[PDB]
């Protein structure tokens, strides 16, 4: 478990988290006025 | 840039990831997406 | 069980794993100390 | 997060956990520690 490996993991999770935020936005656009 | 700072960032982002996973799963049931 | 309980167990095991990796790094240092 | 997906994750982290626990017990002896 090197620093590099942990840095890659943080980058990977941030990207996934961003996709999830985009999904919440997409789904919120289908539901209503908010 | 300690290993501990990186591990804490992973834990922080993973918890954030799951909270978003729960939100998207909920919005999906609302819109009719399965 | 719920998704929440399973998400809690995942976060718990990852934290325990990171600590075990910290121990491995600490003990590897001790084997050849001079 | 699907339930099966989370269950598979716990199983994956548990296996790595025991594999780590085994490695630290080996080093502990190699270093004369407790």
């Amino acid at each position: 478990m090197s620093v590099k490996e942990l840095e890659d993991k943080v980058e990977e999770l941030l990207s996934k988290n961003y996709h999830l935020e985009n999904e919440v936005a997409r789904l919120k656009k289908l539901v209503g006025e908010r």
